[PDB]
């Protein structure tokens, strides 16, 4: 039989990871986060997927502990931020140990992502899945062109 | 005198044209606009590029009307996405006439690309610029290999 696409919209609702798969998507949702403060939320998300998937070798130490030193304080250290505020202590402190000293396993963020992760899903998510440019103006289908 | 080459880095913090022309600035950059859910800019900006090259004559004729379908119905008609919101109106009306009427010029998207490469130009080239992935990871140095 012919396929049937599940519509991007509702594969954004179906799960998180569909929603982070999708530029459209992922554009929208930042969007929506920027406007209420959260999109470090996001932005933390996606800073640490990228470097966990950097490798550790005698010629990119310095570049890995710039970047981990970047992330930590930019995200953990800020106790203005969000990040800072849904983020363990124990979890934060971990990471602060890490970069003083400068033991920085690839995987070092994984816990913080996670929790970042949790807070993402439990809340603001959830929130854009009922937030007006969702529900109203992405979720409305186009019309088709004409003349 | 012997010359002294601009580190890649810099050379892509000069122009935006400098960074596009670099394998190592467009991963850099293409990864750092899909993590905001911005990638169809680069993207678009590049199909145009390719499609422009083509020329008409009586034996390419579907292939090219094809191509140019694809690049509107994926860029420009999707609503939910960014190239939509950031080309005019008349920008798209242009393209989609162009589309319907089967007039396929070689150089119908110059004015969508133009405002595309303008947003680039003004928001995520200079966003990318300030970014972690390029100020602390890509411009620190490499360690000189031992052992």
């Amino acid at each position: 039989g012919s396929a049937s696409p599940t519509p991007p919209y509702l594969k954004w609702a179906e799960s998180l990871h569909s929603l982070l798969d999708d530029q459209d998507g992922i554009s929208l949702f930042r969007t929506f986060l920027k406007q209420e403060g959260c999109a470090d939320l996001l932005d933390f998300w996606f800073a640490c997927t990228g470097f966990r998937k950097l490798e550790p070798c005698d010629s990119n130490e310095e570049k890995r502990l710039k970047l981990a030193r970047a992330i930590y304080r930019k995200y953990i250290l800020d106790n203005n931020g969000i990040v800072s505020r849904q983020t363990k202590p124990a979890t934060k402190s971990f990471i602060k140990g890490c970069i003083m000293k400068q033991l920085i396993d690839p995987a070092m963020f994984d816990q913080a992502q996670t929790e970042i992760q949790a807070t993402m899903e439990e809340n603001t998510y959830p929130s854009f899945l009922k937030s007006d440019i969702y529900l109203e103006y992405t979720r409305t289908g186009s019309e088709s062109p004409k003349v």
